[PDB]
C-alpha cells in the first residue's frame, strides 16, 4: 500500500500530548455527558423535575468541587448545552474545569439505529457535518470527544455485521476527530445484559477488540491519539454464578492484553451499572493484577461518581456542599484505584443501591 | 447465519414491483435532481437567475412535456425543493409526475466527504436521520431513492479504504431505504477523469461492484428491490486512442456479466459527460451486445436529456414548448436505444455548447 | 488496483470453451471419482471385493456404456488410479470417454480436516504441488478438475470462519487450476443433514456462495472458465415440514440468481442423498422454473447415477448389458431433465416413499 | 461469535512455558534451518562440497559448541535432515541441543509459490499433511515450529491479496501447529529489496503486522504461545538516505508497537541481509529504546551468526574449535543485544557494508 499521511508531525504531536494528560497517573475521566433524556429520569429520582436551569446547576455543584478533586480528574466529558452553560459568577463551564487542569470533552454521536435484518442489534449514527462540529467544538474548548456503539451478547449476537458496522463507524469518527484536533475515545460497549458467564463475555470482548483494531489500522487512526472505553470483562447481570473481583481483573486484563497494541496511551472503564464502591474496587483489582499493562488503566465514570451526590444533593439548593462531598469522595476513591492503592471494606454499602429491573420500569 | 428477515413478504413483493416499472422495456429515468448549486451552473450558462422561480420553471418545462413521454419515462428523480413544489395549475409536482405514468424519486445523500490517509479519495454522508426523511418522503409520493458514491482510478486509486467505506455506506443507505418501502438506487460512480484506457476502467469497475454487492450481501439487502446506476466502462477523458462505441459495449457488458448478479431488476447507466447523441448510441450498442443480459440495460440521464431542452429554452416563456420538444425528442430516442432500436442520427446542428472557454471574446 | 494479466486472451479461450462443451444443452456430469476407500463401501454392498481388477472393471462397465450416453454426458470426473487405467482393448480410460465426445475431469484435492476453535467444522487440503500435479493431469488428457470443501448448517454453524476459509481455498485451488489450462469445478457443499427447513437452506446458501464469488474475484478468476457444483437448497434430512418439487426448485433458483454472476459457464448440482428419481425429478423442475436462469443447469451425479448400474452387476460379469442399461437409462432420464424435458407417466412429480420424519414418529 | 475451546488449559500452560523458554531474559534463536540447496551455496564459498557429511559435520560445529553459549541460544532451528542427524558422540541432535538447555524446532514451510494476478507476488504452501508432521515432529524432541512468508514492497506491492492470503496461511500454520503442542514462530518477512526509505517500510510493516495479527484472532490463536519474526524497519538496499540505528530501532519499536497485542510473548527479529555487527547493533538500539516493550525482543540469526565461523572453517576440519568461538563470541555479542547492554556505535566509515547506493556513484 502507499501512505499518504493523514496528519502531519504536529498535529499527531497535539493529539498524544492531550491523551496523556486525561489519563496522567491518578487522573480519571467524569462522565458528564447525560442527554436531557437521560438527565431528566436521574432527576426525578429524587423528586426533582427536569429544567435547564436544574440541569445547569447540578453540572456546577459537580464541576466546582474543591480542589482535592483536580489531581483525580484528568477530563470531564459534557453534553452540548453544558458546553455553552455558564457558572454563577458568569464564568463558562468549560473555563472552570481547564483552571481545575482537566481538558473538556464532548459527546458527539447522535444515538444508535437499528440494522435490519440483525436480532435487534444497532448501529450508530453522527458522521454527518461531523467534521464541522468538531471544529466548533475544539474552538470553543473541547479536546476530546466520545462516541458510543452498543453491542449486545445473545445466542446469535453480535453478529457479524453488528461487529464489523460498529468497529468501522468508530473508525470514521475517530479518523474525522482527529483530522480537527479532537482526541477521540472509541467506545466499544458490549452490554452486562443477559445471564452469559465470564468465559463467554471475555471470548466476545476479545473478538470485538480485534475488529476495532483492524478497522482503525485501514482507516489510518493515529493510536496514541486516542483513548478506549470499553467494558469490564464480568458476567451478565443474570448470570447465577458469583466471582471474585480477581476473577473479573483477570478476564478483563487478559482480553485487553490480547487485542489492546501498546500505542494505545490508556483505556478508561465504563461503570456499566456497577455500585460506587464495586466500581472502584475492581478498578484496583485491575490495577492489582500481575499481568504486564502496556497503558493506563483508568475510568471514565458516570453514574459512578453521581450516585450518592446526587442523592445528598435531593434538589435540596442548602444540600450543595453535602452533595458535592460524594463526588469528592468517589473521586478520590478512584483516584486511587488506577494506581491500586485502594481498600473497601469487602462489600459496597451506602453504594450499592441501582437495583436490577427486568420488565418492571418503563419509565 | 441465522436469518431475521428485514422484510415481510409483502414488503419485498411492494419493492420488487416499483423496480420493475421504472425498468420497464422501453423506459428509462430522467435525473432532475440538480440541488441549487448544480442548477445554478447550469442556469447561469444560458443567462438566466438562478432563482426558485426560475428552477421551478424550468423543472416544471420539462415535467409537463407531451404524452409521447410517458412510454419513454419510467420514473424521475428530483431533489428535495422540486417535490415539494407546484406546478400552474396548483398541482403537486410529484402527482404531475405519476399521473403521467411516472414513479417519482428523491436524491437522499448529502454529498461527499474526504478520507482521511488517502490520495484525494472520499465517501458519502447523509445517513444521519435517513429513516425519518425516508419515511416521510414516502408519505409525499416518492417511491424510489437515489445515493451517489464518488470513485476515482489513478496511480493508487481507488484504494482497498475507499472501496469498502463507499461500497458499505451504500448498503447502510439500501437497508434503510427498503425499510420505509423506498426502492435504492446503488450509484457506484467510478470517474472517467484521467488517461487510463478502457482495460484499466473495465478492471477497476469489476472490483468495485464484486465490493458493493458482496457488501449488499452482508446488510442482508434485497436485490430484487435494488437498481444499480453505474458507470459505463469508457477510457479516461485524456485517453490517447480512439475506442468504437461497440468496445465500449462489450466491456461494460462483460463487467455487469462478471459481477451483477441475476436477481439484480436493472441497470440505469448515466452519462458521466458524454454527449447527449454519444449517450444514445453506446447504450444503444450496449442493448444490442450478443452476450446474455438477465437484468434491463437503461438509463438515468441528467444533461444527456437536458442539455437541448436548456438551451431551446433561451431562460424565457417564448421558447417553452421549443426546449420540451428537444427534450422529448431527446428521450424516446433513449427510449428506443434501452432495447437496441436506436439508430445514429449523426450531426449537424442543435448541439450544446457546455461552457466558453475558447470562443469568441466580444461576442 | 491494477491489473497483472493472470491469463491471456488464448488461455482465457481455452478454459471458456472446455468449460461450455461439458454443459452444453442435453449434457451433464458422471462423478466416478470415488475414492478406494468410497468405492470400497460401495462394492462391499453388492458383495465385491475392494480389488483394483474389480474397481477398473466397474469403472469400465459405467464408461462402455453404448452410445446412447454420448450424448447425455459432456464430462466424466476421475479418480488418481482410472486415469491411467486402460479398458479391456488396451486403450487407456481417458481416450474411451474422449472418444464418446467427453472430457476427462480429475479430483484434485486432499480430503477435509477440522478447523480449531469450531463447532466440528472442517476445511479443505490440496494446495502443495498442486501446479505440479495439474501440469501432469493436463498433459495425461485431464481437462478440468474437482474440489470439494464441506460445510454445515447447525446450532453456530457455519460460522464466520469456516465461510471465510472454504471460500478463500477454493479460490486457491481456481487461480492454480487457470493457470495450467484446468477448468476447476468450484465446489461449495452445504450438507443437508439437520432439522433445518427449506428457508434455512436457503439463507445459508445465498450466504456461502456470496463469500465464494467474493472470494474469486479477490484471486482474479476468469469467471467463464469454471464451474459451479453446489447443492439444491433442499430442507433438512430430519424437517418434519413436507415440501413440493417446485418449491425446491424456486429456492434453489432464487438463491443463485442472487449470487452466481451472468458470467459463470454453468451449475452443476450434486445428488446430495437425493434418490435417483428425486433428483433427476428435481433437477427437472429446476429448468421447468420461470425465472431467468442466465447459466447451465446441469447434473454432476455420482450414486444418482450408478446405484442401479451397481446394483444389478452384483459383481458378475455376465450381468454387465443389465448394469450398463440402468446406467444408460439413468444418463437419458437426466439428460431431459437438465433440459427440462422429462416427464413420467402421468404428468406430474412422483409421490415420496418413507418420508417419516413428516409422520407421527416425529413428535 | 460463540466460544468453542481449541486448547485446554493444560495446553495453553504447554505453549506459553516453550514459548517462554525459547526467549528468556538473555536468550535468542539459532537458525540452522538452511535447507540442503541452500546450504550448498554457502558450502562453495569455502570450497567445500555440499555431501550428507559435511552438512552434519557443519550442524555439528554449531550444535556442540562450548557450554559457554548455553545462556545464549534459548532455541535451535533445524531443517529436516539434521532432525535426524547424530553427533560423534552417538547422540541425535535435537539431544544435544535439549542437554545443553535450548528447545529444538523445526521449520514446516514447503516454499512459496506465486499469486496469480499479482504482480511477482507470492504464498507460502505446507499445510498438507502438516498436521501428522507435527505429531511426528513433536514425537522426536521438536517443540516449535517455523514457516515463512515473502512479502516484497514495490510500485503496487504488496498488494490487499498478498497481505490477506499470507496472513492467512500463517494463521491456518499456526492452528495446526497448537493442536499438537508446537509453538508456531508466524514469520512475515517483508523484504528490503528497492530503494523504498524508513517510512515507506514503517508503514507496509504496520499494514502487514495489522493483519496477521486479525486473521490469528478469527482463527482463534493462543496469543501467548506464539512468537513473531518480523523484520527490523530498515530502509531499502538501495535507498541513497543514511540512517542511523537510533532511527532504526525507534521506527522499528514503534511498528511493533502500534500492531504487536502485548500478549505476544516475545518477538524474534531475523538478521535480513545483514551483518553481525550492524545485527547485534541494531538489535542493541531496539532494546534501549526508550518507548515500553511489552514484548521480549530478541533475535534468530542465521548468516548474522554463522558468517565468520563458516569462514573460518574453511573445510579444513582443523579449524573446528576456531570457527566454534567466532559463533561463541557472536551469540555472546547477541546476548547482550537482547538485553541492551552491547558496546558498539556503528559508522558506515571504517568497516562499512555496500555504502554503493548512498555513494554519489548512485546518482
Amino acid at each position: 500500500p502507499h501512505s499518504h499521511p493523514a496528519l502531519t508531525p504536529e498535529q499527531k504531536k497535539e493529539l498524544s500530548d492531550i491523551a496523556h494528560r486525561i489519563v496522567a497517573p491518578g487522573k480519571g475521566i467524569l462522565a458528564a455527558d447525560e442527554s436531557t433524556g437521560s438527565i431528566a429520569k436521574r432527576l426525578q429520582s429524587i423528586g426533582t423535575e427536569n429544567t435547564e436551569e436544574n440541569r445547569r446547576f447540578y453540572r456546577q455543584l459537580l464541576l466546582t468541587a474543591d480542589d482535592r478533586v483536580n489531581p483525580c480528574i484528568g477530563g470531564v466529558i459534557l453534553f452540548h448545552e453544558t458546553l455553552y452553560q455558564k457558572a454563577d459568577d458568569g464564568r463558562p463551564f468549560p473555563q472552570v474545569i481547564k483552571s481545575k487542569g482537566g481538558v473538556v470533552g464532548i459527546m458527539v454521536d447522535k444515538g444508535v439505529v437499528p440494522l435490519a435484518g440483525t436480532n435487534g442489534e444497532t448501529t450508530t449514527q453522527g458522521l454527518d457535518g461531523l467534521s464541522e462540529r468538531c471544529a466548533q467544538y475544539k474552538k470553543d474548548g473541547a479536546d476530546f470527544a466520545k462516541w458510543r456503539c452498543v453491542l449486545k451478547i445473545g445466542e446469535h449476537t453480535p453478529s457479524a455485521l453488528a461487529i464489523m458496522e460498529n468497529a468501522n463507524v468508530l473508525a470514521r469518527y475517530a479518523s474525522i476527530c482527529q483530522q480537527n484536533g479532537i482526541v477521540p475515545i472509541v467506545e466499544p460497549e458490549i452490554l452486562p445484559d443477559g445471564d452469559h458467564d465470564l468465559k463467554r463475555c471475555q471470548y466476545v470482548t476479545e473478538k470485538v477488540l480485534a475488529a476495532v483494531y483492524k478497522a482503525l489500522s485501514d482507516h489510518h487512526i493515529y493510536l496514541e491519539g486516542t483513548l478506549l472505553k470499553p467494558n469490564m470483562v464480568t458476567p451478565g447481570h443474570a448470570c447465577t454464578q458469583k466471582y471474585s473481583h480477581e476473577e473479573i481483573a483477570m478476564a478483563t486484563v487478559t482480553a485487553l492484553r490480547r487485542t489492546v497494541p501498546p500505542a494505545v496511551t490508556g483505556v478508561t472503564f465504563l461503570s456499566g451499572g456497577q455500585s460506587e464502591e464495586e466500581a472502584s474496587i475492581n478498578l484496583n483489582a485491575i490495577n492489582k493484577c500481575p499481568l504486564l499493562k502496556p497503558w493506563a488503566l483508568t475510568f471514565s465514570y458516570g453514574r459512578a461518581l453521581q450516585a450518592s451526590a446526587l442523592k445528598a444533593w435531593g434538589g435540596k439548593k442548602e444540600n450543595l456542599k453535602a452533595a458535592q462531598e460524594e463526588y469528592v469522595k468517589r473521586a478520590l476513591a478512584n483516584s486511587l484505584a488506577c494506581q491500586g492503592k485502594y481498600t473497601s471494606s469487602g462489600q459496597a454499602g451506602a453504594a450499592a443501591s441501582e437495583s436490577l429491573f427486568i420488565s418492571n420500569h418503563a419509565y
